[PDB]
């Protein structure tokens, strides 16, 4: 039983496609979710939190991201939570071991090819 | 406080795009989502989910998606209690869409931008 | 790849402890959970969902819970297709409960540790 | 639209509640959740990632938090991810806004009253 989540929101950057020595490929990315708060006085909906998540995804599915999703595309992600330790000159970060991932066609169309 | 689900699976009939004499548009489609573990070991189980994206979404998703395609579904459940003047007692269940996508798993798609 | 909810709501009706012959303990309720937003408002929509919990956890649930208790509730959606026979198409669904506990928003709890 | 998730794990401490200049209490804690990874090789289901979480919760629940929870408590927990700012001496930190939480009836049994 692990801690899974799902996360709208957009690419910061285009995806970080890498091989470990053996051969595996991994690609890395943040996604940025902004919610939109009400504010019940002054303006409708408004710009709230930013929240930036560090998703990385392996083998053959990181291939198929690394060749589809660019800079700044809507994603929906759904991943279990991951926490790691980096060294100190030492505490913790949290990231996001993706299951599935695709683009949203809230604002934009896809052209899918199986595999 | 709406309850949410997130939904993997593949759809099971191409999306069904009609229009509200009021020039909204509106899909439906329903997701077939199948657990499969392996080995000694296959499938498992199935889930059925009516669903339907309202707006410009909706035209996306009747232009991008087919039957068997695996999306990804994120929403919200929605339950209405049917019949009682035949005897029985219904009960149906869908989901009001949020966001949805195809899923990269198993392909990969030319987001053409719009 | 199992479709996982979570469902905060009020259970509508005591719990219903019972035994298997097999030794084994089972808890039965539904839960109803129900939408709330505010001013000018209040109140909307409804959702009730069939719950059931295996083992120790139904044991604990039945000493525990009461009708009305507000629990927060996380598992997993399961689906059957019942009747063809009689002509109609009947559906269902249920949830096979991972987790659960009463929720300390609008009340206090002592939880004897055990 | 936010990122929520439901977090099941331990209270690594007891709930540590203050308050704000305006009276408003407010409770703090950090969740524990550990999975458990089955190891299709000697020995069945071990002990998988830590994952400790952040939560903070407020007003008048908080005080029943505070009176109910205790170290190492069992809980449910449902929130919103939050992220702040700390800084250096400068980077983000993860955090659950708590909307819900209750004792995990899985191995304690509880004593519940409504107010």
């Amino acid at each position: 039983g692990d801690t899974t989540i799902t996360v709208v929101g957009n690419l910061t950057a285009d995806p970080e496609l890498r091989f470990t020595p053996s051969g595996a490929a991994v690609a890395n990315f943040t996604v940025a979710s902004t919610p939109r708060m009400f504010d019940r006085q002054s303006g409708e909906w408004k710009d709230g939190e930013a929240l930036f998540l560090r998703c990385n995804i392996w083998r053959e599915a990181a291939e198929n991201v690394a060749e589809s999703l660019t800079r700044g595309s809507r994603v929906i992600v759904t991943g279990r939570l991951k926490q790691r330790s980096f060294e100190t000159r030492k505490r913790t970060v949290v990231e996001v071991e993706v299951d599935e991932i695709g683009p949203s066609l809230r604002y934009a169309t896809a052209k899918v090819n199986k595999a």
